[PDB]
């Protein structure tokens, strides 16, 4: 498959990339990802699908991932959005921005369930193909 | 655009109902719909829209596993939850269901009516 990631924090964007390599190899299914913390570069991958891992509080701007999530939802209606953030209280807010948020996963949690809740977000996708 | 409603409660399945007609008229939009209180015949309608309740008939978390069914047969679809269960809002993510909204039903008819327009106008924009 192929994954698009929006994380401007390296520590937080390298934690994920390790999880994805574990899962792909543990599950024996390929995975390719692109990663950035540059919004306009991210949109270059939509300007000219399918699984999207988005952070929210980006570059001093909280609720930025929400904004880009709308943008993605515009270009691809049936795209998959997964929210990853340290901002707990945004679990409610995903509805406001009218995004079909498959998942909203907190990052301030133990490494073990962390890797698990991602497999779900991928078992979902393979099934959807 | 057709609408599918899943509410077991009469005084609540008509609150939303009349709103649909208003909007349908107020914004001049054709809105067709069929509503039921039982899950079993809801499946017939499948196997645009969904307004599933959750704590359906004495058993909570039911509307969740129904939307999960809709999602399998209809991945394309738009799903809206409407409950008094204001603590299930964080749950929707768990049931692998990409819902559009989650409406705490126990709100005033002013704000309540508003909230439904978003979903309808969303669909309107999505077609």
């Amino acid at each position: 498959m192929k994954v698009l990631i929006l994380e401007d924090v390296i520590e937080h964007q390298v934690r994920l990339e390790r999880i994805l390599d574990e899962i792909s190899k543990e599950s024996n299914i390929p995975i390719s990802y692109k990663t950035t913390g540059k919004v306009r570069e991210f949109e270059e991958y939509i300007e000219n699908n399918q699984l999207y891992f988005l952070a929210i509080d980006i570059h001093g701007i909280e609720k930025k991932g929400f904004e880009v999530a709308q943008l993605i939802r515009h270009y691809n209606p049936y795209a998959i959005i997964v929210f990853i953030t340290s901002r707990s209280e945004f679990a409610t807010l995903t509805y406001k921005y009218q995004v079909s948020a498959l998942d909203f996963v907190d990052k301030d949690i133990n490494d073990e369930m962390f890797k698990k809740r991602i497999e779900q977000n991928i078992f979902y996708t393979k099934s959807m193909l």
